[PDB]
């Protein structure tokens, strides 16, 4: 059950100005402990909440921790208002994809 579409310009966005801000090395942690925590049971408890997106927006932030750059904060917030905070690894397999690419061309 993947939403890689949603993931696909959540992860294309935040990587342009990724590169262009120079954070795509430091970022590349963001995506890994963004996807990290997501991936844990009772973070899939708290994404899953009774209807409530800034409880689960919100609640990751704390739970990931202040070392969010301000679109990765925004960006948990956009996936968590859209219903998708539990795509975090369908970004982060596109920023390595999208990372890899710009590496090369």
């Amino acid at each position: 059950s993947e939403f890689i579409t949603v993931a696909r310009p959540y992860a294309k966005a935040a990587f342009d100005f990724a590169v262009e801000h120079q954070s795509v090395e430091r970022w590349q942690d963001m995506l890994a402990f963004a996807a990290e925590v997501t991936k844990n049971e009772q973070m899939a408890e708290l994404l899953s909440g009774a209807l409530a997106p800034e409880t689960l927006a919100e609640s990751f932030i704390a739970v990931c921790g202040e070392q969010l750059d301000e679109n990765g904060q925004n960006l948990i917030r956009v996936m968590a208002e859209n219903g998708r905070l539990n795509a975090l690894p369908d970004v982060l397999e596109q920023f390595i994809h999208l990372r890899a690419v710009s590496e090369a061309t």
